[PDB]
């Protein structure tokens, strides 16, 4: 078997990816999600109740459809980002990424010895199917793709610097926390925080990286697409669930 | 501690209740339906992946919420009902019955000896709240309420007997089932079909009994309603979140 | 391996076994019961929110302590007792047997082919543990113990029928769902009742069948014990806990 | 979406599959099984510990790899082929077949009303894909394969009726079941019982039904090859664990 | 629907709450040990075998119930401390402060940026319900309490420093850490450690914060409870399981 | 009940223990392996998909038999070894220590206050069977067993100084994690590699401590036992069961 080709990684060069969030946390909401069609799908271990074992479930769900999975770690813990890896989670979101140094250390996080620290345990592993990936040693660096979120003043504070640091795939930007860092929490739709949001995308795409962003709002998500960000998240499995049946009650009171 | 009152059961000759089917077979899903405002939830149990543990996790989410549990078993086996009623299902809807003698089988099975066959073991379930409701064994059988559906055409033959039977709360129209034994499997839309479903709930209400349907179809369960339909279900949440996840794609393509 | 002795078996012709009635359907409570040092332990999988995997859990934790493990299923269910034994349950207690014709039917179920109708599948099973007992399919039968529930009027109508089914190796009394049958629900303390258990427990005794019931009573159990009964179960751990916390919650109200 | 193809259903008339028997119970040890290359994988419902969600856990991990799955229920039972149908089990294996009565049953348990007896619930189901698959109800009975297993005197004692049986794709001989209906109970190798196999295989395929039969004996499955059985399992995940584990440690003692 | 009020945070300025340890790990325990009527549950993280998962089950089953839940999680982590919130629990405890400035981290740990680190996913969460709660981001600071443990040296050392942090709305004594750091491992009874604990209490009350702690020892308790300790736990539901059931045996042996 | 003894950590000294690596992250697999009869058996938390939870179900099913477990935490994380202890884990095998100040902190980790930096739970604990061993506090630190992985350049440059701390009961070599850190990346078998691992044990064995080794190559893990090491692993469950099912495959293609 050859090593899972990451076709998001390679996407972020040639298209323009649409994502949907799974925070629903189950291998059988995440085999829904799946159906539908999305270039990826968001495994939230930060804001949706998941460990490493219901991520593997989510993971091996699926694994049988198209959607290429990325998946956010609770924080940019080295021990985690390795126990994520090996059940074959090829994409990572780095939450609050605020420095070079610490973007760095997420760069070597997810690289083999010598170059990196990521622990060697193949053979355990489903990230090389228990070795049947028989070079998996050699070709796992090529396919993980390693993407950072900048959602803080001291993450702005340090963009440039983040953006520098080669190994760092994409950058996102997190609208909750930042505006919430900028005072205006719950409210990143002010013009304040968007001119700072359409200001960061320009800069991470100057300096040669893929933008992320998430927005449930349309025509926020399609502005985003207009300016060229690369990996879109346009809405969130539970919101969608909530929304679509309190309107359906709505119908009927 | 007093018996937690069935509302579902006493609003069957008071109020029209409408409904959610909860076919995502999980706890925390079940909880956010839980949150809508549904009159009631269905815990489907005959068409999506639970089982009694995994029933229980859903009434133990919902219980915390006014929306009333309704527990589709299976099949109108009598060693299922005692499990579901001991984990504390007060109300239970019974697929596919076809005769008089299966429905008050059924009623037997919801009822304490000597009247009744439910088998004895309040000191061990949440149905008691462990004894903690000192007089269970007294007050049960008050707040159980039986459905039973008529959805094949040996039920349509059998509909004036089941109707006689005392102790059935409600009849519940199986329009999937009941289309496809008709001959127009996926297609209940059919005047065929609509005129015999219409014509079986005015004899079900004739009777004195509830009368209950689920439609997707607004249009149709308005109609169901205008007809003094008792308990209707109008959506399921399985559906609601695989066409909310695509028309959001359908936007981005 | 040799195959692991049943010595709640041999025990029913040479001492009378202390039991403790496990409904908190949990791998890691069951555990804390096993610690303690009942004769036996009874995983309820009639009144208990159980199945064959979360027996399977409670047999894996108990098996590491003297404790012998009695399985009751929901109901006498050949298949359902097929998948129990295979995990490796020496024991059964089934539940509501009110002729000989179904009590032979249970000692068949327990017992392989030609004699018995035990679906043979031994590699697979924690029973041989995964043929780690070489000689499994020649050894299993004699390991295997029967119990049967008297718990209604059908049975006690039966009792001398069931006395004389060979491989029948104990008759339990149900007082829960015998008090009930009787027209006594909630009250199995009342003379009616208890004549009826006594002659009860002398008839089974008398035909050489080892006698069993549940008191959480501690007179009553005492008394049973007085008569002789072989297997008495004193106390259920779901009352305990309840119990021990409102005891503990009213020395501070 | 398209129904997803049954490729061990047409292959029945194409090849020889080599099958990997699945009682491991687990979505993980599933998935590394569906790496190796098997033409099928029996999800084994009957003898190891699996309930409808094991079941469908393993169907998921499965699913991303080219292995067809095929479920054995515990028994022939209709609701419960209902739920393995609705998961989106497509080839079932129903033990202990011993009637031409109860295949014809096992074929309408299968297909959809008006022909069939299957339950109506594709909006719930992941075999529809959540109704994602349009045109479910009028595709589905064309990729659903039934297997029945002869492996009792009374099967042997139908076989020429059972074999006559439309809708009975393969019929599946368990030596381990018959060799003990036979008297040779853990000596399925004995010439009186391979005489049997032999001459059962011959006339199923004189029938133009596929032959199918599990043996991890190498010799005898190459026999079972030579004949022309369409489908030959030859091992067992957890007797391949348990061998290959007592294997390495006997180098060292 | 209005922010879940606090009435753990509101009741220590108004009465003295009555708790129950909970290390029974398990959704189905914690809803028995809800029934009883404690004013407070505590969800031990620390030293039951607990996950954000087992915790949100837990959370789950209590909160149709007017008991509180408080939840340890095993260390002061910012990240759990952020999982946690997400799941819905309003009070914290957290083990081990030593100093004013881990317990102003952990003030932070709990609030909304710009003033707090507490990372905002308000929509993902049952603590927002799934943004049921429309205020969410504006209400939640107001409703989490925050418990901090002072139970070895370095605590006692800093008791003034952190008496000073707003923020710490209670500190709780945990009598076995706090006597064996003071070299009187398994005899927290023992004179020298109570002396302390009473003048650490009277130190907390001076500084206008609640004080807690944990004692099974019922005359310690009352003592407490004299002192004016505003919430006291007063058992362990693993410790009641346990003694009730060898207490049982005993009456037998 | 007196403590567990720790048979691993007393055979140190006279014997050399042979040890199969437990990855499959499962109770039921995890009791195949405890039927073979490895010396010990190494349930790893560092590179299969285990939890807290996971860990004490295969703990569980380990108990019942001979073989000792050694649990590999993801990391030298205090607050994690402090809950693998309390779940009943008596010997540690702690991957990537690289310095004396590494190893003497999980010295304190694994011992009680005043001594070490333990947590004291005992009475919520399996690890004091619930205070069912009544002197555990006193007795539980002479039953633990820390063992430290040496697998990077760091650890070798700080081997010496490890091999001094008082504590460490035996260094085990990470052939994997080695061979990457000097650049021998899927290549321990090299002379380069194997001449600093021979030198290794060599060492740590000249100073007092046990050696320890994993290799699947039966030459390498003979030559290592002919040197002496006192605790070798000889396999994988995952490898073992990939390979078998593969090399099974290949003799029918
Ligand atoms: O600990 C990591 C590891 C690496 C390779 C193996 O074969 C086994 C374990
Ligand atoms: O088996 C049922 C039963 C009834 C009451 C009890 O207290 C215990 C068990
Ligand atoms: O189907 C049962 C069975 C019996 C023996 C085996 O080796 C495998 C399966
Ligand atoms: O009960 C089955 C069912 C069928 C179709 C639906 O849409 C919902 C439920
Ligand atoms: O990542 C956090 C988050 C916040 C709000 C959302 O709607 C979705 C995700
Ligand atoms: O917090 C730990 C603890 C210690 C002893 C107990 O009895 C209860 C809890
Ligand atoms: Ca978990
Ligand atoms: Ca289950
Ligand atoms: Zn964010
Ligand atoms: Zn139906
Ligand atoms: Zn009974
Ligand atoms: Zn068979
Ligand atoms: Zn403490
Ligand atoms: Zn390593």
């Amino acid at each position: 078997m050859v090593n899972t080709v990451n076709y998001f990684k390679q996407k972020l060069k040639t298209e323009q990816q649409i994502g949907m969030w799974v925070g629903l946390a189950d291998g059988y909401c995440a085999e829904i999600a799946a159906n539908v069609g999305y270039d990826w799908l968001l495994i939230d271990g930060e804001h949706a109740p998941n460990d490493v074992r219901s991520i593997l479930a989510q993971l091996q769900s699926i694994a049988a459809y198209p959607s290429q999975a990325v998946v956010r770690p609770v924080s940019g813990d080295v021990p985690l980002i390795k126990q994520l890896l090996d059940i074959g989670a090829q994409t990572l979101l780095i939450p609050m990424v605020e420095s070079a140094e610490q973007a760095e250390l997420m760069v070597k996080a997810t690289r083999y010895p010598p170059e990196g620290i990521r622990g060697v345990g193949a053979a355990l592993a489903r990230a090389s199917r228990w070795n049947n990936i028989s070079d998996y040693l050699q070709t796992a660096d090529e396919q993980i793709c390693l993407l950072v979120q900048v959602e803080s003043k001291k993450g702005l504070d340090n963009l440039d610097e983040i953006l520098n640091v080669d190994g760092v795939d994409g950058i996102f930007i997190g609208p909750a926390d930042l505006s919430a860092a900028l005072g205006y929490r719950g409210n990143p739709g002010h013009e304040f925080v968007q001119n700072i949001i359409v200001q960061t995308i320009q800069k991470i795409r100057a300096a040669g990286k893929a933008a992320g962003i998430l927005s449930a709002d349309e025509k926020l998500a399609k502005q985003y697409l207009e300016l060229g960000t690369e990996f879109v998240a346009v809405g969130v499995d539970t919101s969608l669930l909530m929304k679509s049946m309190k309107q359906l009650l709505s119908k009927f009171k």
